[PDB]
């Protein structure tokens, strides 16, 4: 029906694609590798705002951290260039979500506390949620490297999904901290050619995306139609055949976010 499409991107780009809208009164419910492992990459960034918020004040986003040279391991943009100043939690929440900053996110799982530097601590809150598949075992940059096959820092597009539906439409969170996390990915800088760029642009878009090895890139994304009716898209590929350094190719989302942009229409 439609999965003969999904399957027919497949085959042109390489990849295994993994598609999941959740059902709506109105709608059926997308399914594409659903229920299959894919990594996390970067999308948890986006529930690990939401958990250090849910467990604190607001005036917690004012505590000022500081770090080292040494601190510094992975893609950080934001970080970088206030090594010197230090930065305060809620400076953190906006760079850790609009630019992906890598250091901002081990930064912010150490605020959460716990084993192994807070991944048991994160985990343990997607539980709270009623997700019992993802889980996060590594912080970054490596959470990006695990081998194919491995059940270390994965995800599915099913679980992400219905996570951020109760994050974003949901209620998971008061109405002063939703509107904190729902601006942050509003006003993300580095999906611009991912799920955005397959809706046409009177369709309002919410984003947060993730790349790491074996061509790993994802997408979730809230979505608004003309009319003003939400639904929740998550998106998710890798090419694990041509091995550790191939290359992502993001046309591939944009094309597949077409395609349930048809259904819904």
């Amino acid at each position: 029906d439609l999965a003969d499409r999904f399957a027919e991107l497949e085959r042109r780009y390489d990849a295994r694609l993994g598609v999941y809208v959740p059902a709506t009164g109105t709608t059926a419910a997308i399914e594409y590798r659903a229920d299959e492992r894919f990594a996390f990459c970067s999308t948890f960034k986006a529930p690990l705002v939401a958990a250090v918020l849910h467990q604190n004040p607001l005036t917690h986003l004012d505590k000022l951290i500081t770090y080292t040279s040494d601190d510094i391991r992975s893609i950080s943009p934001v970080a970088q260039q206030h090594v010197q100043t230090g930065m305060t939690i809620g400076q953190l929440c906006d760079a850790a979500i609009r630019y992906s900053d890598g250091t901002a996110a081990n930064l912010l799982l150490a605020d959460l506390g716990g084993p192994g530097g807070g991944t048991a601590a994160f985990t343990g809150y997607l539980r709270s949620l009623g997700d019992t598949v993802s889980r996060l075992d590594a912080e970054e940059p490596e959470l990006n490297r695990d081998p194919p096959g491995d059940e270390r820092d994965t995800t599915t597009p099913h679980a992400i999904a219905l996570v951020l539906q109760q994050l974003v439409l949901g209620n998971a969170l008061p109405p002063d901290k939703r509107a904190l996390l729902t601006d942050w990915m509003a006003r993300n800088t580095t999906g611009a050619k991912r799920i955005r760029a397959g809706f046409p642009a009177d369709w309002k878009v919410i984003d947060k995306t993730g790349t790491g090895d074996y061509g790993r890139a994802n997408d979730i994304a809230v979505v608004w139609s003309p009319t003003g009716v939400p639904y929740v898209v998550a998106v998710m590929s890798d090419r694990a055949g041509g091995g550790y350094d191939a290359e992502p190719r993001e046309a591939l989302l944009a094309e597949a976010a077409t395609c349930v942009a048809g259904v819904l229409a």
